[PDB]
């Protein structure tokens, strides 16, 4: 079918590159408002505000689904954005809440979510890990990584001094870590780097990928073959210059 | 006198802060698109609209005169903006050009350039410094300097080693260092530590402060007297939240 995907800017790439894996779907029109991204160190009116604009510019589209790749937008616009819309719009927290309830059995694993300021300040991540039981929760806004990312600092010395900058403060050794936010898989090698050598871990803690987790949940709901369609034709629209988000497509999608 | 004072969020008040210590007016309106900052990551075409939409902003509040606070919208915006406008419009870049015209006689002085990626980009520093017959620039992007100032990073090892990421690769030690950014200002004291330590130095490289620069050139082109109230009418405007606008004043205006 035909859908539609919403994200800030180019982050949402990393979802994109999860749904194409699948090949869920035939047409996907995908829209960055990489004019006013970062949306993660706004407030909750103005990015409200920004989810609803996103609805006005797919209706004329004639999309069948809205997929909002944005971990910000998905934490503090998505009620809202459905609310006015006759189509489903799904967000990319509530699947990967599904992605830890099969993976994550014990209720008492220390889980650390990830996440930009808005996304964590909102606590849409420990609200619904709670409810399905979890007790051993931490959350952490780590916000430089957003910008870090998009300048391709995806390793080297800063990286590593603002992971630890970030990760210090922690009180628990998480077990497993949310990728609360559309950039972060771009270092989650990383990340599992990270806590493997500061804690000499014969194995890193389990992260969950936002990209991966909404492709289970769409080949659940919706019912999708995972082959529906040979070459997916994808449209690209940005509310800044269409020819710098087309450009990090090729990067961010590259395997 | 009655102006505006454009800056796309926060940044700004360092600007704000120098116009106050001058007192040269009884009236300031102050506007931050902090709903759409940044503006030095994006590309031409969306900064120049941005621009334009400040004027439409500012046109009912009756200014006489706008300042446009902002280095990237300076750089990218000003001639299009001055172009559709009837009062004056002054940016930061010129200013400072003649602040170093008349602070930097060496016109072979080695003179370092820092701003966004798009103020570097324009090449506006270069080619004004050129025409005064400076003949040893250099220009870098440190455009994770925003962010990490923006989360008050104005101190410790992540600091320490983002500066010494941009810096290190430079082939000349500055005698003369231009903070072509709003934010910059607020880091002026570490960055002058930085050369100092890693070059022996017994004094400073000469920062250029943006906001003083224009607050001199406006001083003398409208003979101005610094007679205005110690405490004037501030208005601040935002395109985001204004309460969060507002509550980061203090962290420029401080002291
Ligand atoms: N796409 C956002 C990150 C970039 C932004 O702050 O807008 C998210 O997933 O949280
Ligand atoms: N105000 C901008 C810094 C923040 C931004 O990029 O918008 C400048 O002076 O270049």
């Amino acid at each position: 079918m035909k859908i539609g995907v919403f994200d800030s800017g180019v982050g949402g790439f990393s979802v994109l590159k999860s749904l194409l894996k699948a090949r869920l779907f035939d047409e996907i029109i995908y829209y960055g408002d990489s004019a006013r991204v970062p949306y993660g160190t706004k407030d909750p009116t103005t990015i409200k505000q920004f989810g609803l604009e996103a609805l006005d510019f797919f209706k004329p589209h004639e999309i069948e689904l809205l997929i909002v790749a944005c971990n910000t937008a998905s934490a503090l616009a998505l009620e809202e954005m459905q609310k006015y819309s006759k189509i489903p719009i799904v967000g990319v927290i509530e699947p990967s809440i599904l992605a830890i309830k099969r993976q994550v059995e014990d209720k008492n694993a220390p889980i650390l979510v990830l996440g930009t300021k808005a996304t964590i300040q909102s606590n849409a991540y420990d609200n619904a890990l709670k409810q399905q039981g979890y007790l051993n929760i931490s959350h952490l806004a780590t916000s430089l990584f957003v910008p870090l990312i998009e300048e391709s600092i995806l390793e080297g010395e800063l990286l590593e001094t603002c992971m630890h900058y970030y990760f210090t403060p922690l009180e628990i050794l998480p077990e497993v870590i949310i990728l609360g936010c559309t950039h972060f898989p771009l270092i989650a090698q990383k990340i599992e780097g990270y806590f493997m050598g500061h804690f000499a871990l014969p194995t890193p803690p389990l992260l969950i990928h936002s990209g991966d987790a909404i492709v289970e949940y769409l080949q659940q709901k919706y019912a999708l073959k995972n082959n529906a369609c040979t070459f997916p034709k994808v449209e690209f629209h940005a509310s800044g210059d269409v020819i710098w988000l087309e450009r990090q497509a090729k990067e961010w999608l590259k395997l």
